[PDB]
């Protein structure tokens, strides 16, 4: 009984589509986009030429509500890299001891993910996803949403599609706004933090030995310094390949040309690790480069009046600068938000607005993450009037500088942290007083002078062929 349809068949509307078919009698997909029947890139996810982190918050969501998708990506050539025993990672405040596993990551092309978890979303036969296909609007009234009407691209005819529940998971290009100005609700209030970054993504074929067990490197700029913020990172992903993503903000963008790309990697950063080691590399494509950076959010659950049977989620409610790459670990916790509520109020008057308030409070912490390192960078354009970006910015960086500090050198105070930066801990849990404890107890390991590099990891950058 009842029957629920999803706009965009992304990842949030996968994950979300795996939830609902389990509380509805039937989910209809609807994307514009068509859909490779293998792990490729598609043009309705174009950031997926870029390196995707998925963080251990958002792998242990994809588990739950997909169970067995972690071991099918690791059985596919994914990485499962420990974090911080795994990384190599020249922080703002130097580079990171590399503590025992606290956290871990997922490692893999997003061409892939994206491919696992459609396959085993679409499994249930009452999921059915309807590929290139157009959303025209939404069916009924600002009281109630009653489905939404759609144009078929291959004949041209338009056709009405009922629903009890439509969620919106058509992404950061989300025609929501248009969708209900048609309705006639008002406007919703947009908050954005604009650092003006800059994309800039190479693919490499590791040394056959680096092939597996490689970990992840990366060199940060130093948010604290008035001076564009310049990032570089290096990745595994599957079949034996590295993706390498540099970035930098405005005033500090890397260039399109294999050329500088290399040198933005060895001169553009802090620390050239990361263009030393692609040199043991062989390029496989070219410079693809990418502007979607802006975090933007729309306070949907603040409206005055808000229909029954209306959701939104993922990119289309909150987009983030991916560098910190909380996105697809947001849109996790906003579809366990629904599922939440639905348990709650069944489909009852209010479910709509329920969820969205809870799908608000499902990304708050990835959004204050990411805005509060953004804010700083020279040039940065705001719109907000969240007293946390504007008021207590100061004093907000000033913890948060000595937290990351001592989180280099203290194994309590990383084991926190990076439960909170991968989503695996809510940002009350950084005030726990055994963490400020340790705090202040200080580093307990010296500030490495190297890259902390193992010498078996170093040893596999090259194969010794020319050696009798
Ligand atoms: C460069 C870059 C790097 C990133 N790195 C990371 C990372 O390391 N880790 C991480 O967790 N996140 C990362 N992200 C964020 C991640 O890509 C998104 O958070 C994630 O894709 C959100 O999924 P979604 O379903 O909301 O949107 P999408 O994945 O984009 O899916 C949208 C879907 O809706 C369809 N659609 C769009 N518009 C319409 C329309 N008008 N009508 C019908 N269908 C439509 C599209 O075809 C697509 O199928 C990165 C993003 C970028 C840009
Ligand atoms: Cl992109």
């Amino acid at each position: 009984t009842r029957s629920a349809v999803v706009l965009g068949g992304g990842m949030a509307g996968m994950l979300v589509s795996s939830m609902l078919a389990r509380h509805v009698g039937s989910v209809t997909v609807i994307d514009r986009d068509a859909f490779p029947a293998g792990p490729d890139l598609r043009k309705g996810v174009p950031q997926a030429r870029h390196a995707h982190i998925l963080w251990s918050g958002g792998a242990r969501i994809v588990e739950e509500l997909l169970p067995g998708t972690t071991d099918r990506l690791l059985g596919a050539g994914a990485h499962r890299i420990g974090i911080p025993d795994g990384q190599v990672s020249y922080t703002a405040y130097g580079w990171q001891h590399r503590f025992p596993e606290a956290q871990f990551m997922i490692a893999c092309s997003r061409a892939l993910l994206d491919w696992t978890v459609r396959e085993e979303t679409l499994r249930e036969e009452r999921i059915a996803l309807v590929e290139k296909t157009e959303v025209l609007a939404l069916l009924g009234d600002a009281g109630r949403v009653t489905g939404v009407r759609v144009r078929d691209q291959e004949s041209g005819e338009e056709r009405e599609v009922p629903a009890d529940l439509v969620v919106d998971t058509t992404g950061r290009g989300s025609p929501s706004k248009r969708l209900l100005a048609e309705l006639g609700l008002p406007a919703p209030e947009e908050e954005f933090v604009d650092s003006g970054m800059v994309y800039a993504t190479r693919l490499f074929r590791a040394p056959e030995a680096a092939a597996t067990n490689f970990p992840l490197v990366s060199v940060h700029a130093d948010h604290r310094a008035g001076r564009p913020g310049c990032n570089a990172v290096l990745m595994p992903i599957e079949d034996g390949r590295w993706i390498v993503t540099v970035s930098g903000t405005r005033g500090g963008e890397p260039p399109a040309d294999d050329e500088g790309f290399a040198r933005f990697a060895r001169d553009g950063v802090r620390h050239p690790l990361v263009g030393e080691l692609i040199a043991k590399a062989q390029p496989l494509t070219s410079v693809e480069r990418s502007r979607s950076t802006v975090n933007r959010r729309l306070h949907y659950d603040r409206l005055a009046t808000w229909p029954e049977g209306l959701v939104v989620l993922g990119d289309a409610v909150a987009a983030f600068n991916p560098v910190y790459g909380h996105g697809m670990s947001a849109a996790a916790h906003s579809v366990l938000a629904l599922r939440s509520q639905l348990g709650q109020r069944a489909f009852q008057p209010g479910l709509a607005r329920a969820a969205q308030r809870a799908i608000a409070v499902a990304v708050d912490d990835a959004w204050v993450l990411a805005t509060s390192h953004d804010i700083g960078y020279p040039g940065c354009r705001t719109q907000t009037r969240d007293p946390r970006l504007t008021r207590h910015a100061g004093e907000r960086q000033r913890v948060t500088d000595l937290v990351g500090l001592t989180a280099t050198r203290n194994q309590v105070v990383n084991r926190a942290a990076v439960a909170l930066n991968t989503l695996s801990a809510g940002m009350a849990s950084m005030q726990d007083p055994a963490v400020m404890a340790a705090v202040r107890r200080g580093p307990e390991v010296p500030a490495p002078t190297e890259p902390p590099l193992r010498p078996d990891e170093v040893a596999r950058l090259v194969s010794g062929a020319g050696v009798t």
